[PDB]
C-alpha cells in the first residue's frame, strides 16, 4: 500500500536543552517558525503524499457525495428577541456560513440582517461573537478571517440594516458588553507587538485589556477602563448587570473554572466612563466561579463551584458582601451537574442540568430556589437557548445522536406552562429507526466506572466484526454530550460503522472531581480511561484493534496521539485533529499559557516530571514486539490555527515518520494535512467541512480496507 516515500527533513542534532537535569533534544525545533522556507517547503511535501493517498480510492467521492447529500437539511438557531425584534440563524442547507435574519413578529415576514457569505468567496470570514445594545437598535459582531482567533468588531444600526464606520481591531478571547445608556460597549484587546498578527503568528498572547468604545468614535479614543500589568496572564470580561446599574468584571488566569469577581456600581463614577473604574473588589481570589445570573437591587444571584464541585446557586448581598452571609438559592445536587442558569420573565429562573451525560431543564421560582416545572425532553442535549430577565418566552434547541434537532418555545405568561415544538427538521436518508443509543458503564484500570455512548445499527452480532470510531476529549471541564453529527452516521450507515464516545475523566461529566480527575499529575487518567474504553468495545465484541479508529480534536488530539505511543496494538486507525503535542513548549506559545490550569507547565521540575511520560513529541518509540506496528496516523491541521499552533502537528509528523516511519516493519502510513485560510476549527465554512470529513473516512476506508455500503 505504501506507494510514495516521506519527505527528507532535517534534524538539527544540536538543539538540546536542559530540564532540571533531564536532556531533551528537539531537532525539528525549526518547524517553529512558520514563516521560513524551510517549513514552508516541509508543510509542501507533506501535502504532496497525503492528498493522492487519501483521493486516489473511489470511497471519497462516494463518502463527499452522500456527505453533500444528507447535511443538506435546514438548519436553524433559535429564535431570540432583541427589542422590538425577533432574529434567527439560519443555513438553508450547504451555505458556507448561516445567516442572520430579523422579523418585526414571530408571525410576520423575516429578512436577511447579516449574511457573512459575501464577505468571502470561499466562506473563510466568519461571525466571532456579538452583542446588541439593551434597547436592541444597535448591533455589534466580530469577523475573524481564515479561522484566527483574531476579531475585528464592526457596528451596524438594526433599523435598515446599516452599516456604521466604527470597527475595533486587535480583538481577542473578548467581551463585548453595552452600557445600558446605549452610549457604547466593553470589549478587549492587545497590546501592539511585533511581527504578524493575522492568525499565522506564534507569539504569545498577553497584559489583554479592557477598554469601552463610544459609539460614533474612533478606536484611538477609547477608554481604558481595567488592565493587569503586573499580572500579565490575567485576563477580565466584563457584563453589565440586568438593570444596567453595575459593570461585572470576571478576570479568569488560565482555563480553571474560576474567577475573581470585581463590580462597579457605574452610577457612582465620578462622571461616566472616562478611565479606570471604580471596581469593588467583591471575590479577589482564584478560589471559585461566579458566574452571573441575575439581581435584584444589590442581592446578587451566582451559579458557583464555592465547597460544590457540582454547582449550586447563591444570593451575595453587594452591602453584606462576606461569605458567612451568602445564602444558597438552589444547593447543589449529589450527582446531577448544574450546567448552566438563565433568568426569565423577572422572576423565574431556567436550570439546565446534566444526569448521567444526558440533559434535563427545569423552572425554578427566583424568590426561593423552588422547583416548579419541568420541560421534558428526550436523551440527548440542550445545545441553544434564549430567554433573558425582560423577556416572557423561552426558546431551547435540543439534538442527539440520531435527531438533528427540535426548537421548542414556552410562552412563560400562561398560567399553564406548555413547550410546543417550534421547529423540527427530518433529514430524509437516515432512518433514526434503524439504530439504537446505549449507554454502558466500564471499569477503568484503578476501577472508576466511566460513561460510554455506543450508536450502532440494530440486530447486529457483537462478534467483533464491525469497524468502530472512538471519540474522546477528556480535559478541561468539557463535558462530551450528545449531538447530531451527519458525518459520523454515514460511516455507521454505508461503512457499517459502531460509533462511541467515551466521557473520560478531565471533562465535566461529574463536575469538579471529575475535571481533578484528569489533570496535572493524574493526566495519565484520561488515556487510561481512553484505553480501557477501546478494551471494552473489543471484549464485548462490537469491535476488534485491527478495526477501530480513535478520534479527538485539541486537547482530544493529545489524548489520541498518546494513545498510539502508549497502546499501538490496541487500535488500527488514528486520527488526531488541532492537537497538542509538544507538552513542553505548549505554553510559548500564542494562548497556550492558559492551558497549564490542565496540564502543568515544564518550567516546574514536578510538572516536569508528568509531562515528559506522556507528551506525544517525546514519546515516540518503535514497538519493541517484531508483531506490531504503530497504527495508521493522520494528522489534521491548519496554517492559521493559532489556537493550537501547528508546529504542533509538524514537529510530531516529522518525529513519527523518523523514528516509526523509517523502521522496516511499519507499513501504515504517518501523514499530516495541514489546510489553507483555515484555522483550529470554529467559523470553518460548510465547504471545508465536507472536505475535512471525507479526508478522514477515507484515510479510515483506506487503511482499513473497507467497503462503501450503498
Ligand atoms: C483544544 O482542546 C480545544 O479547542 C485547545 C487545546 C487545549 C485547550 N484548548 C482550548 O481551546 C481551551 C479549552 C478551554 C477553552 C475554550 C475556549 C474551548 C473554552 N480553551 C482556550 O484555549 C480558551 C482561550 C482563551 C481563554 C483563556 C482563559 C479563559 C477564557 C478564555
Amino acid at each position: 500500500m505504501l506507494s510514495f516515500q516521506y519527505p527528507d527533513v532535517y534534524r538539527d542534532e544540536t538543539a538540546i536543552q536542559d530540564y532540571h537535569g533531564h536532556k531533551v533534544c528537539d531537532p525539528y525545533a525549526w518547524l517553529e517558525d512558520p514563516d521560513s522556507e524551510q517549513t514552508k517547503a516541509f508543510v509542501e511535501a507533506q501535502n504532496k503524499i497525503t492528498v493522492p493517498f487519501l483521493e486516489q480510492c473511489p470511497i471519497r467521492g462516494l463518502y463527499k457525495e452522500r456527505m453533500t447529500e444528507l447535511y443538506d437539511y435546514p438548519k436553524y438557531s433559535c429564535h431570540f428577541k432583541k427589542g422590538k425584534r425577533y432574529f434567527y440563524f439560519y443555513n438553508t442547507g450547504l451555505q458556507n456560513q448561516r445567516v442572520l435574519y430579523v422579523q418585526d413578529s414571530l408571525e410576520g415576514e423575516a429578512r436577511v440582517f447579516l449574511d457573512p457569505n459575501i464577505l468571502s468567496d470561499d466562506g473563510t470570514v466568519a461571525l466571532r461573537g456579538y452583542a446588541f445594545s439593551e434597547d436592541g437598535e444597535y448591533f455589534a459582531y466580530g469577523l475573524s478571517a481564515s479561522g484566527s482567533d483574531w476579531v475585528t468588531i464592526k457596528f451596524m444600526k438594526v433599523d435598515g440594516a446599516k452599516e456604521l464606520p466604527d470597527v475595533l481591531e486587535r480583538v481577542k478571547f473578548s467581551c463585548m458588553a453595552w452600557t445600558h445608556d446605549g452610549k457604547g460597549m466593553f470589549y478587549n484587546a492587545y497590546p501592539q507587538q511585533d511581527g504578524k498578527s493575522d492568525g499565522t503568528e506564534t507569539s504569545t498572547n498577553l497584559h489583554q485589556k479592557l477598554y469601552y468604545h463610544v459609539l460614533g468614535t474612533d478606536q484611538s479614543e477609547d477608554i481604558l477602563c481595567a488592565e493587569f500589568p503586573d499580572e500579565p496572564k490575567w485576563m477580565g470580561g466584563a457584563e453589565l448587570s440586568d438593570d444596567g446599574r453595575y459593570v461585572l468584571l470576571s478576570i479568569r488566569e488560565g482555563c480553571d473554572p474560576v474567577n475573581r469577581l470585581w463590580y462597579c456600581d457605574l452610577q457612582q463614577e465620578s462622571n461616566g466612563i472616562t478611565g479606570i473604574l471604580k471596581w469593588v473588589k467583591l471575590i479577589d481570589n482564584f478560589e471559585g466561579e461566579y458566574d452571573y445570573v441575575t439581581n435584584e437591587g444589590t442581592v446578587f444571584t451566582f451559579k458557583t463551584n464555592r465547597h460544590s464541585p457540582n454547582y449550586r446557586l447563591i444570593n451575595i448581598d453587594f452591602t453584606d458582601p462576606e461569605e458567612s452571609k451568602w445564602k444558597v438559592l438552589v444547593p447543589e445536587h449529589e450527582k446531577d451537574v448544574l450546567e448552566w442558569v438563565a433568568c426569565v420573565r423577572s422572576n423565574f429562573l431556567v436550570l439546565c442540568y446534566l444526569h448521567d451525560v444526558k440533559n434535563t431543564l427545569q423552572l425554578h421560582d427566583l424568590a426561593t430556589g423552588a422547583l416548579l416545572k419541568i420541560f421534558p425532553l428526550e436523551v440527548g442535549s440542550v445545545v441553544g437557548y434564549s430567554g433573558q430577565k425582560k423577556d416572557t418566552e423561552i426558546f431551547y434547541q435540543f439534538t442527539s445522536f440520531l435527531s438533528p434537532g427540535i426548537i421548542y418555545h414556552c410562552d412563560l405568561t400562561k398560567e399553564e406552562l406548555e413547550p410546543r415544538v417550534f421547529r423540527e427538521v427530518t433529514v430524509k436518508g437516515i432512518d433514526a429507526s434503524d439504530y439504537q443509543t446505549v449507554q454502558i458503564f466500564y471499569p477503568s484500570k484503578d476501577g472508576t466506572k466511566i460513561p460510554m455512548f455506543i450508536v450502532h445499527k440494530k440486530g447486529i452480532k457483537l462478534d467483533g466484526s464491525h469497524p468502530a470510531f472512538l471519540y474522546g476529549y477528556g480535559g478541561f471541564n468539557i463535558s462530551i454530550t450528545p449531538n447530531y453529527s451527519v458525518s459520523r452516521l454515514i460511516f455507521v450507515r454505508h461503512m457499517g460503522g459502531v460509533l462511541a464516545v467515551a466521557n473520560i475523566r478531565g471533562g465535566g461529566e461529574y463536575g469538579e472531581t471529575w475535571h481533578k480527575g484528569g489533570i496535572l499529575a493524574n493526566k495519565q487518567n484520561c488515556f487510561d480511561d481512553f484505553q480501557c474504553a477501546a478494551e471494552y468495545l473489543i471484549k464485548e465484541g462490537y469491535t476488534s484493534p485491527k478495526r477501530l479508529t480513535i478520534n479527538g480534536g485539541s486537547n482530544g488530539g493529545l489524548l489520541v496521539a498518546t494513545c498510539a505511543n502508549q497502546r499501538p496494538d490496541l487500535f488500527g486507525c488514528v486520527i488526531a485533529q488541532v492537537g497538542v503535542m509538544d507538552m513542553l513548549k505548549f505554553h510559548k506559545y500564542t494562548i497556550g499559557h492558559a492551558w497549564t490550569t490542565d496540564y502543568g507547565c515544564s518550567d516546574s521540575k514536578q510538572h516536569f516530571e508528568w509531562l515528559i511520560k506522556y507528551s506525544p513529541l517525546h514519546n515516540v518509540k518503535l514497538p519493541e514486539a517484531d508483531d506490531i506496528q504503530y497504527p495508521s496516523m493522520l494528522l489534521l491541521t491548519a496554517d492559521h490555527d493559532d489556537r493550537v499552533v501547528p508546529l504542533h502537528s509538524l514537529k510530531f509528523i516529522a518525529t513519527l515518520q523518523y523514528i516509526v516511519g523509517r523502521s522496516r516493519k511499519q507499513n501504515n502510513p504517518l501523514l499530516i494535512h495541514v489546510d489553507t485560510k483555515a484555522g483550529h476549527g470554529a467559523g470553518k465554512p460548510t465547504a471545508k467541512v465536507i472536505e475535512e470529513v471525507s479526508d478522514m473516512f477515507a484515510f479510515i476506508a483506506r487503511c482499513l480496507n473497507i467497503d462503501w455500503i450503498p
